[PDB]
């Protein structure tokens, strides 16, 4: 129960598979 830095999370958490897609499409076409 420790580091209770994570206001990066607002920003990250914020990602959406819209944004992550752009990415995991060239993974799934690597793999």
């Amino acid at each position: 129960k420790k580091k209770d830095n994570l206001l990066f999370g607002s920003i990250i958490s914020a990602v959406d598979p819209v944004a992550v897609l752009a990415v995991f499409e060239e993974i799934h076409k690597k793999k």
